[PDB]
């Protein structure tokens, strides 16, 4: 049976659009998914998006012979400063496949052995920050984790120190990057993009694009002149050759990759870590298990690569945090041809889809009745997870190139956090989820009591 798909509440000639007039649009879409179910159509004057929430349907949409990565309105506006970087390029664009093939060995598990020492440098900065806090003081979790992860990609990306822990006041790159991401994410909700009440936003966006371009072009130019061969993504991209085309990346596409990376570091792995610590202090049985592992495995003052690989339960904690609050909550796809989804939903070539990863990860048919429970033990058998059930890093050849990088950093940092401190939810924090490009807990504070283990 061919069926009509449900649609949420309309607003006259604006259709669904005003439902985007919130700073918590994923959360609203999750609430809409709870009401309407495995698939609903979302219509604006400009476009139509079909939202997928079931494993059944999402496993079809993850067929690369039938569907390809789409740029949502948001990614299309991110492209104004991330250009044809790996994140904002179409799959069939020459520059996607070039950068993909050149950078893939830079992001392998083997390569993490190289980034390790630099990840540890920033990890120790956090631990030492927290060791030096006075007894009557708390930790601003997403704030400090976003400091750690930004600095990690600065050092590994292009051997630059943001020094995030050494200032309250942000780096001028980061003011512009955050304001551009805000404007990119806010544009699609405007009924009339071209009203003079958005001319100041338009001016500020152009300025922020220029600021980001100027500063990364200088970095690229300084590196080309020094001939300096640091083991960072920038050297790799400067010496890189695509085996297919035989071409290197042009300086402009390298600018887009650095901008892309700096966005990923600031938005994503910070959210994973913040949500991990949240679920630990709210599940002290799980916190105690994570902490015993950290204590038993991290027997040296500085964690080795090998020792991070051995933090299995910390790894399980991270996966279960990515299940309930995938900090990157969505990916879009398009129909490569006319076709039928789940034998029920006729699609035309070019029709846009959106996977709500938070809903896929709540599918009771996949995860059973205890779906809202935080149980890392769900991942204890890694091979029991069905195909296309857990997609915190997207799908196929357009999956996250930084997945090995993010889980290494996350495991390293959470390991060291659990070794060096006990954590109290002193304020009985009520989950409040701030949405940028990514989901983070807003206002999440804890107290860390030092376990007095020397570094
Ligand atoms: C916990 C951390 C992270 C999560 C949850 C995450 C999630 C994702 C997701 C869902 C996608 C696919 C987007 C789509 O289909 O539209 C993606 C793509 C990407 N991510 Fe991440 N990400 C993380 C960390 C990182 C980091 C640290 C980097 C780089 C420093 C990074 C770089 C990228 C890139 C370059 C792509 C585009 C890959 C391509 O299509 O070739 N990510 N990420
Ligand atoms: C990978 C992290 C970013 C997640 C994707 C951003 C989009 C999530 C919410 C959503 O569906 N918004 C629609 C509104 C119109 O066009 C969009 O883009």
């Amino acid at each position: 049976t061919i069926k009509e798909m449900p649609q949420p509440k309309t607003f006259g000639e604006l259709k669904n659009l005003p439902l985007l007039n919130t700073d918590k649009v994923v959360q609203a879409l999750m609430k809409i998914a709870d009401e309407l179910g495995e698939i609903f159509k979302f219509e604006a004057p400009g476009w139509v998006l079909r939202y997928l929430s079931s494993q059944r349907l999402i496993k079809e949409a993850c067929d690369e012979s039938r569907f390809d990565k789409n740029l949502s309105q948001v990614l299309k506006f991110v492209r104004d400063f991330a250009g044809d970087g790996l994140f904002t390029s179409w799959t069939h664009e020459k520059n996607w496949k070039k950068a993909h093939n050149i950078l893939l060995p830079s992001f392998s598990q083997q390569a993490m052995k190289g980034y390790h020492a630099m990840m540890v440098d920033i990890a120790v900065q956090l631990v030492q920050k927290w060791e030096r806090l006075n007894a009557d003081e708390h930790i601003e979790v997403p704030e400090d984790m976003t400091r750690l992860t930004l600095d990690t990609i600065g050092l590994c990306g292009f051997n630059y120190r943001f020094n995030s822990f050494y200032r309250d006041q942000p780096h001028p790159f980061i003011t512009s990057m955050v304001r551009a991401l805000d404007e990119a994410m806010n544009k699609p909700q405007r009924a009339n993009p071209d009203d003079p009440a958005y001319d100041e936003n338009k001016r500020q966006f152009q300025e922020d694009i220029k600021v980001m371009n100027d500063l990364v072009d200088k970095i690229i130019a300084d590196r080309k002149a020094s001939g300096e061969q640091s083991d960072d993504l920038l050297t790799h991209m400067l010496n890189g050759k695509d085996p297919e085309t035989g071409e290197p990346l042009d300086d402009e596409n390298i600018r887009y990759q650095i901008i892309t990376f700096l966005i990923a570091g600031h938005e994503t792995t910070s959210g994973l870590l913040s949500f991990a610590l949240y679920f630990l202090v709210k599940n002290p049985h799980v916190l105690q298990k994570a902490a015993e592992e950290a204590a038993r495995v991290l027997v040296d003052p500085v964690p080795s690569y090998k020792q991070v690989k051995q933090l299995k339960y910390v790894g399980m904690v991270l996966n279960e945090a990515l299940r309930l609050w995938p900090t990157a909550p969505a990916f879009s796809l398009y129909a490569k041809e006319d076709t039928v989804l789940g034998g029920e939903y006729p699609l035309e070539k070019g029709d846009e889809l959106m996977v709500l990863i938070p809903q896929l990860h709540r599918d009771k048919t996949i995860w059973g009745d205890d779906v809202e429970e935080f149980r890392p033990e769900r991942f204890e058998n890694p091979s029991a997870i069905p195909q296309h059930a857990f997609k915190p890093f997207g799908n196929g050849q357009r999956a996250c190139i930084g997945q090995q990088f993010a889980l290494h950093e996350a495991t390293l940092v959470l390991g060291m956090m659990l070794k060096h401190f006990d954590f109290e939810d002193h304020t009985n924090y009520e989950l409040d989820i701030k949405e940028t490009l990514t989901l983070k807990p807003e206002g999440f504070v804890v107290k860390a009591k030092s376990k007095k283990i020397p570094l």
